[PDB]
């Protein structure tokens, strides 16, 4: 399935161990529609020791996209800080060019494919644009972007 | 002088004349004078204000968070993020990123305001959202020049 494919890309980013196990399970529960209190989920994520801030941002982004019940939770500073991109305009320029292209995609594969022509840095900031409501895209395309950025990160490790 | 009073005239210029414009001005003046106000309370008030356009509310939202003494760890507001997103348009965003680059090199309110006025309102609003959302950073006085150029452009449209 798609959600399973997303989970595999998402997990490739997490170092092996007990925490990776928990996240997988939370991912599966949210994907199966069992888990749903976003605020509780995001706070758990925020407080995880050892997890890279950037992996915290990616999972935070994934949870808010998949959870049905976002309710009225304001976007999280921890995720924003993790995905924003440091303030480099050159990197932001690339994130915007990617967004321009993703705006035309409607499939997971097409979305994932153009995202592969961008660096892990432009990709994370593009995720930030979307998480910040600066740009908007369909959940399937958002999924493709997420997977390309996870692959890039994991591939670099 | 008072840079802040200059900021205030620009900010006030986009609000329709009336009692609300009185409440808003009183608030600016107070935070400007240093009375630490509960930004959470201020933002809810703005958010729920009738007559004000969502754009106007986003600009004020941005101004208040920027000028309030303490943000008290408040999350960014959805009403502001939505108001300052340049309609999620890639060309607006493209120009906003270009403006941002130039603003990083500015150090004064007027230099910032002058370069900002050469950009369209959509691009200016998007740039403000970019700063609001911390996707970029500039000095305070340069940020004031950006929001003031925006107010000037919007006011002139009326």
């Amino acid at each position: 399935s798609l959600l399973t494919e997303v989970e595999t890309y998402v997990l490739s980013i997490i170092p092996s161990g007990p925490l990776k196990a928990e996240i997988a399970q939370r991912l599966e529960d949210v994907f199966a529609g069992k888990n749903t209190d976003l605020e509780v989920l995001m706070e758990w994520l925020k407080t995880r020791p050892i997890l890279s801030p950037l992996t915290k941002g990616i999972l935070g982004f994934v949870f808010t996209l998949t959870v049905p019940s976002e309710r009225g939770l304001q976007r999280r500073r921890f995720v924003q800080n993790a995905l924003n991109g440091n303030g480099d305009p050159n990197n932001m320029d690339k994130a915007v060019k990617l967004y321009r292209k993703l705006k035309r995609e409607i499939t997971f594969h097409g979305a994932k494919e153009i995202s592969l022509s961008y660096s892990a840095g432009a990709l994370a900031s593009c995720m930030g644009l979307i998480y910040n409501r600066m740009g908007a895209v369909t959940t399937e395309v958002a999924f493709g972007l997420v997977c390309a950025t996870c692959e890039q990160i994991a591939d670099s490790q």
